[PDB]
């Protein structure tokens, strides 16, 4: 009886997998004991699936969407539109027009939705489109997206999703999800897009945290703000390293999980799922010297997973 038991009435909880994750037997044996919903690691991004135009490329995906479907785990689609991991072909060799970029923004949504809206429950549409921190200047990040269409590729891509499958939710997703000028600015551009009739259904935080990393009085006012402008939020990426083995690391880190899934619960209202990062600290994305997940380099419970499972 793992995370999804306990969290039953508040939320479902999630893992990143990859192809060495659906491989191992102790590994899968962790992930079905503990999470009933699934995010594709890197398997469902722009550039692994359309690397290039017309050369679609579902294997590993399919593996992915065929693992939920067959065990009853829930599947976030990770990633329609992004201005990382995504063919430089998209956008031009010279800059395409916005109509082209759109036709090809279209296509690339409606394939993949179709693909796999069976078993995506909900998707993140659009990724990362705000800048790091610095009313007046622009909000948004200066990616090519950015420069070739404004603010006008954000809301195109929630409308070409929410068209390929209406019954799916559409997380626009984010980290530095708590900082309060990146705050304000992904609270403002939704609540605008929501306004515009744009079909965003929550907000996606990423929550890759530290030890230190948000005050629980920084966490609790992303998710008031948030809360007040989408009837759903996902925590989508979750980690919390131990930097800016020992004992003492632990105990940090048993101390924000603990916070964290305090909050988290406060909020079950709001969120629907709470998902990690990936599986265990030997394939976590930051390799072992942050060691930031819930289960060791050996698949095993942390101090910090005991401490998240037993509450009330």
């Amino acid at each position: 009886n793992n995370l999804k038991d306990a969290y039953a009435d508040y939320f479902t909880i999630g893992c990143a997998v990859n192809m060495a994750n659906f491989n191992s037997s102790q590994q899968i044996a962790l992930i079905t004991s503990n999470f009933n919903s699934i995010t594709a690691e890197n398997d469902m991004k722009p550039q692994p699936t359309q690397p290039a135009e017309g050369k679609w490329n579902w294997e590993n995906a399919d593996k992915i969407a065929n693992f939920a479907r067959a065990h009853k785990i829930g599947l976030r689609g990770h990633c329609l539109v992004w201005h990382a991991q995504t063919g430089d072909w998209m956008f031009h060799g010279d800059l395409v027009s916005k109509e082209v970029l759109f036709e090809r923004m279209r296509t690339h949504i409606h394939t993949i939705v179709n693909r796999y809206k069976d078993v995506v429950y909900a998707w993140d549409v659009v990724n990362e489109a705000m800048t790091d921190d610095a009313k007046a200047e622009i909000p948004y990040r200066q990616s090519l997206y950015y420069k070739i269409a404004g603010d006008e590729f954000i809301k195109k891509a929630f409308e070409y999703a929410h068209e390929a499958d209406p019954k799916a939710l559409l997380f626009y997703n984010d980290y530095n999800e708590t900082n309060p000028a990146k705050r304000d600015r992904i609270y403002n551009m939704v609540k605008s897009m929501k306004a515009e009739g744009i079909p965003i259904s929550g907000i996606g935080m990423q929550g890759h945290y530290n030890v230190l990393s948000p005050t629980e009085d920084e966490f609790r006012k992303a998710l008031e703000l948030y809360s007040q402008v989408v009837d759903n939020i996902h925590i989508t990426e979750l980690d919390v390293r131990i930097n800016t083995l020992t004992p003492e690391a632990d105990a940090a880190q048993v101390a924000q999980y603990d916070m964290l899934f305090r909050v988290m619960r406060d909020y079950k209202h709001v969120i629907s799922n709470v998902t990690f990062w990936n599986g265990y600290d030997g394939d976590s994305w930051l390799d072992q010297r942050n060691y930031p997940l819930l289960f060791d380099e050996n698949l095993l419970p942390k101090s910090s997973f005991s401490s998240y499972y037993k509450v009330l």
